[PDB]
């Protein structure tokens, strides 16, 4: 019942990475469209990446949500191995973020709704993405979020992109899950001021203000997001809103901010327009 490369017309890149290639691919005898990660066996094994490949499979493998891409199958040829995923027809949530310039608040409220929804679900499961950003939140056809990217998650080292990383990163080498709320907070800024917290003319500068807590509110944003935002971007990774120590997802999900979500079905509802 294994697939084949022959069982698809492949097509455009979609997604180009280190070790790794996204081709856009449709199924010959089904006519679905799936986006195949393509990786070369050799350069994995020469670059000492199997233990990364091999989680990230797994870690996919145990996904069934629909705020997560899905790991539908895999196979291989002599020389290269394809990950059969979910295919997010409208691209990256920072396309849009760029295309409209800014969130309104109805638009931020419930896109950051499905985030935390989709990563109160992730951590249940005990897994920890620890590079989450708008590229990996993808849209599919309905407008509802599909996060993907699972090379650096991890299960219970590393390093996401720079202006996400976590202060606790930078400071004792650790990462836990109040780490991927830490890029919760980012996110939701980067949705209202357009533009993410941190930013300077290099990494090393870049990391400099996240350990100072360096960054500042528009005078625009939303009052009840800052305040969010706020409870996010703590230094002290124990005092995140969201975190086990400040009792999880039922504080956080009881937000101001979130007063208005309905978290019961957000899969179900229909997303409101981008403008
Ligand atoms: C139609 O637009 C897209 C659609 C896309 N649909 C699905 C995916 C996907 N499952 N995984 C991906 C991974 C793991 C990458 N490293 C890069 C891109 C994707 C990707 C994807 C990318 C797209 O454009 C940016």
């Amino acid at each position: 019942r294994k697939k084949r490369p022959e069982d698809f017309k492949f097509g455009k890149i979609l997604g180009e990475g280190s070790f790794s290639t996204v081709v856009l691919a449709r199924e010959l005898a089904t006519s679905r469209e799936y986006a195949i990660k393509i990786l070369e066996k050799r350069h994995i094994i020469k670059e000492n990446k199997v233990p990364y490949v091999t989680r990230e499979r797994d870690v996919m493998s145990r996904l069934d949500h629909p705020f997560f891409v899905k790991l539908y199958f895999t196979f291989q040829d002599d020389e290269k191995l394809y990950f059969g995923l979910s295919y997010a027809k409208n691209g990256e949530l920072l396309k849009y973020i760029r295309k409209i310039g800014s969130f309104d608040e109805t638009c931020t409220r419930f896109y950051t709704a499905e985030i935390v929804s989709a990563l109160e679900y992730l951590h249940g499961k005990g897994i920890i993405h620890r590079d989450l950003k708008p590229e990996n939140i993808l849209l599919n056809e309905d407008m509802h979020i599909q996060i993907t990217d699972f090379g650096t998650a991890k299960v219970l080292s590393f390093v996401g992109t720079a202006q996400y990383v976590s202060p606790e990163l930078l400071t004792e080498k650790s990462a836990c899950k109040s780490s991927d709320l830490w890029a919760l907070g980012c996110i939701i800024y980067q949705l209202v001021a357009g533009l993410p917290p941190f930013r300077a003319g290099n990494e090393y500068l870049i990391f400099q203000k996240i350990i100072k807590l360096e960054y500042d509110f528009p005078e625009k944003f939303f009052p009840k997001a800052r305040d969010l935002v706020e409870k996010l971007l703590v230094l002290d990774a124990t005092k995140r809103l969201g975190c086990e120590e400040m009792e999880g997802y039922g504080p956080l999900k009881a937000h101001p901010f979130f007063e208005s979500v309905t978290w019961e079905n957000l899969h179900q509802q229909t997303p409101p327009k981008l403008t």
